[PDB]
């Protein structure tokens, strides 16, 4: 089955897809992020993070307090399974993961943390 998959985030504050699949036959899994949007990332900057669902909410709220330069990611924070770099208009980063780190009968969530951006920029990652 593939395990990988191109996700973009746009001027719009949008993923092009808020759910994603990954196969339990999978041993590692990739996420490509682009940015076919023009703004710089300070304006528009997309990062794709994984998380629990019940972490989510910290994982973001402590990405907003430690700023651009981190790339809106708490430092060590053990909360995120997966991420990717913070892109603006034009940059690609991808992220390959473990599939071990997703345990069955966990729910997980992937989003953005450029603050605001996850009350459009999130959705589902479904082990199956
Ligand atoms: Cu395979
Ligand atoms: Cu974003």
């Amino acid at each position: 089955a593939e395990c990988s998959v191109d996700i973009q985030g746009n001027d719009q504050m949008q993923f092009n897809t808020n759910a994603i699949t990954v196969d339990k036959s999978c041993k590692q899994f990739t996420v490509n992020l682009s940015h076919p949007g023009n703004l710089p990332k300070n304006v528009m900057g997309h990062n794709w993070v994984l998380s629990t669902a019940a972490d989510m909410q910290g994982v973001v709220t402590d990405g907003m307090a430690s700023g651009l330069d981190k790339d809106f990611l708490k430092p060590d924070d053990s909360r995120v399974i997966a991420h990717t770099k913070l892109i603006g208009s034009g940059e690609k980063d991808s992220v390959t993961f473990d599939v071990s780190k997703l345990k069955e009968g966990e729910q997980f969530m992937l989003f953005c943390t450029f603050p605001g951006h996850s009350a459009l920029m999130k959705g589902t990652l479904t082990l199956k």
